[PDB]
């Protein structure tokens, strides 16, 4: 049992939870991850914001393409090139309703953890991810 | 901090660290993964084998297409359709040393942790994953 199996594992489970608890906000888990990392960190590469979402780069520029046309991100043409997109009102708003119901799903799946397993667990990752 | 962002920092740190390893072996971490998967689960999709994988299924139909040219996997037409795809003694030593490899780039990554974490760790993501 590699670790990188277990760790897919986990996935596994979290990832249809996770798209399930985003589906009324009219959101795919590609459009979350789009949202929260450019979110805090604005001007971001769509190969790297696709490998977070593990999707093709082209399925990421549909993405952002979508998020765009929503509202959502913008990349206004600076009057000074084009800006780094970044969000609006409308996707911060939009990305501050989905990051709670990613917390309960989140939640949900770590229910399966007493309260200290949860915290411990939560600090293991930060240390092997760091 | 999503759970399914802390659980990408580790997979982060983890996958060049058991690309490296491989390396000397001569295997991708794409081709270690389709060799054991095949070695557990005998006539998997390469759809399946690439979302393991994290790779489109194209580049598994190429990881497939070189292990199979490598002599490790096989396909023989049955003389009874084609065979589902199986290791062969070739592939099963190759997936062993790589298996071992993999092991020790685990337990480096893992080092970051007591060795009673590491063994809660384990049975954490055993949990969550089920
Ligand atoms: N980094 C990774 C990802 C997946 C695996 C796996 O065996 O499924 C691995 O051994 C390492
Ligand atoms: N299943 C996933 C995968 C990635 C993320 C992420 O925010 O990076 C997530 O919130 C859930």
């Amino acid at each position: 049992a590699p670790l990188g199996y277990l760790l897919y594992r986990v996935g596994a489970v979290l990832r249809p939870e996770v798209s399930a608890a985003l589906s009324p906000l009219g959101l795919t888990l590609p459009e979350f991850v789009c949202l929260r990392m450019l979110s805090q960190s604005p001007g971001l590469s769509s190969a790297e914001l696709a490998r977070h979402a593990s999707v093709t780069p082209q399925a990421m520029n549909t993405v952002l393409r979508k998020l765009e046309d929503a509202g959502a991100v913008a990349r206004p043409a600076s009057v000074s090139r084009s800006l780094p997109a970044t969000l609006t009102a409308r996707g911060r708003a939009l990305a501050k309703r989905a990051e709670a119901v990613v917390r309960a799903a989140d939640a949900r799946v770590l229910a399966r953890l007493t309260a200290p397993q949860q915290r411990e667990f939560k600090r293991m990752l930060e240390k092997l991810g760091s």
